[PDB]
């Protein structure tokens, strides 16, 4: 009866993306150290989790967004969100 | 009908922080290389994530708590728990 | 009535692990930057949490695996899969 985030956080300032499902929709709220906003994501999904890391500093990070025994990724990699090549035989 | 955790490391011992929301209440199990002890987190929620960093040696920790539609941020800074300005119109 | 995952990652190729919760069984997908496979990871949960941090280039890694009130941690220290300390009185 409740939603769902996922986490993750980079750098010092740090920036962070928290990232809530709710009745199948993730959406994503996002700080730099300036004020809270809302990001690009925008994804169905009844679960979610994330994990980022950082390539010098460019930052990359993958979303996993599960509708029943389905499980999708989505990968930011400095250029909008793009789908995964994640796959499992759930 | 089960519990649900998140979980946290830092360092290289490490240090774990692992939180576990049951029955709308969120406590925390600690870790830093001695044993296993019971945190300063007691917090009202029905699900949790967690993300942390650290800003030289010093640990910041950003615990997300949520009960329903809404979303509390909690932010340990090194002098105790105190509440964040995350914001969601979930 | 939706699976439920965890991730994790380290280094800058990078490596993902995803873990994943369904009807009470816990598998692991892998990523090491030539392919999606399936790791050895296998452990009864309905719910799962997962941390992970780096010893040099050795990988180490914390699982939370829950059913009902009971939380069991499973420690990879690159010699298989192991049963870990973790307690709680949920
Ligand atoms: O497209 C980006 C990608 O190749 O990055 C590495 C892994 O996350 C893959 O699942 C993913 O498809
Ligand atoms: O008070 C600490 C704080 O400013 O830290 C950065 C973000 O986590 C904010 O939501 C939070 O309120
Ligand atoms: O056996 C490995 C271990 O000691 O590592 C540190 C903590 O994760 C403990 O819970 C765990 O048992």
């Amino acid at each position: 009866s409740s939603v769902q985030t996922a986490a993750t956080s980079w750098g010092t300032v740090p920036s962070i993306r928290v990232y809530t499902a709710n009745n199948g929709k993730i959406t994503e709220r996002c700080w730099n150290g300036k004020g809270w906003y809302t990001g690009a994501f925008n994804e169905p999904g009844d679960n979610v989790s994330v994990t980022s890391w950082l390539v010098g500093s460019a930052i990359h990070i993958r979303v996993y967004a599960s509708t029943g025994t389905t499980t999708t990724e989505w990968c930011w990699d400095g250029n909008g969100w793009t789908k995964g090549a994640y796959t499992a035989t759930n």
